[PDB]
């Protein structure tokens, strides 16, 4: 979990606006005008687009604006263009990072994920494995976050999630798996997979059977 | 205003690699606010060095930073698979005066071939009540990151409704993928079994599941 809190994702068609938030404490965001925003194209070096909450370096157009209210800073991108499709990170100066927001300029219609939660198979149990798998298919944009629950409360370790890939129907698919031991699986009431895409969250629950 | 890094560098497990960040006398040369960041593809960046040489809490002493004139260096000793990532330098001069290097892709050489774990899941109770019978074949812990998948209905090849994700690198430094077959309840219930066959480096592994009793 990132020292600063940014929504995972955001999207618009060309010419639309997107606003993205970055929340900290009075110790960082809420005490000093030292919030920066970075634009990073997958594979490339980051570009500084805002510093000290609101300042644009030279070459950064006025489409990009930065504001701060109490313990939360926002970056607004107006008139979205192709080239604005990237990862956006905030920071606060020691130095604290947000977890990043994937900003998509819609290349096709939005599609909500199909989510299927599989309990452990017979065969893997007899190998002392209780890996759960949350299959997430047929979504756009190709940005998703997965949380896992044990009973009525969050779980931490175990969780792996694949990088979403574009399938034959031109929508994205990914897999989140929780590598449980049979003892962990058999000793809880239920486990749950929570899939967040385009600000809506889907929950699936499974429990052990006989 | 950019800093200059070599685009690529490599080393063997247990060995060192040194990577440079060349600035001017007014960025790197003009102050000791040189940072280094580690970034795994798809992930947020992590600060590993600030003020030329200082490690944040939780960064091992395998990572060391120095500076000589307008060039700053990062050394990673005891190279491990987790160290395979992009490394960026920055220099900070107070205003808009934050400058970045273009990044160095650090490869850890000689990661050993690893065969996949293959786990095949029959349809969940919940999707069957929702008139769906998708199967998933989880393929994890393999290296290198190329697999081919084939499905069978009973003994017969399946040629339609198969999708396999592009293998991605997970936190154990090995590749995972999923192959899913989107059957109807009627297709699932009318066959004796479905099988997923995973081929990796010319070796083949097959799993079979059957409608439950
Ligand atoms: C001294 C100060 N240092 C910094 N460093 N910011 C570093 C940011 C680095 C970053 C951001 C987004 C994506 C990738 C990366 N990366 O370097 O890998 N920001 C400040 O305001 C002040």
């Amino acid at each position: 979990q990132s020292a600063l809190t940014q929504p995972p994702s955001a999207s618009g068609s060309p010419g639309q606006s997107v606003t993205i938030s970055c929340t900290g404490t009075s110790s960082d965001v809420g005490g000093s005008d030292s919030v920066s925003w970075y634009q990073q194209h997958p594979g490339k070096a980051p570009k500084l687009i805002i510093y000290e909450v609101s300042q644009r370096p030279s070459g950064v157009p006025n489409r990009f604006s930065g504001s701060k209210s109490g313990n939360t800073a926002s970056l607004t991108v107006s008139g979205l263009q192709a080239e604005d499709d990237a990862d956006y990170y905030c920071s606060s100066y020691n130095l604290f990072f947000g977890g990043g927001t994937k900003v998509t300029v819609l290349g096709q219609p939005k599609a909500a994920p199909s989510v299927t939660l599989f309990p452990p198979s017979s065969e893997e149990l007899q190998a002392n494995k209780a890996t759960l798998v949350c299959l997430i298919s047929d979504f756009y944009p190709g940005a998703v976050t997965v949380a896992w629950k044990a009973d009525s409360s969050p779980v931490k370790a175990g969780v792996e999630t694949t990088t979403p890939s574009k399938q034959s129907n031109n929508k994205y698919a990914a897999s989140s798996y929780l590598s449980l031991t049979p003892e962990q699986w058999k000793s809880h009431r239920s486990y749950s997979c929570q899939v967040t895409h385009e600000g809506s969250t889907v929950e699936k629950t499974v429990a052990p059977t006989e």
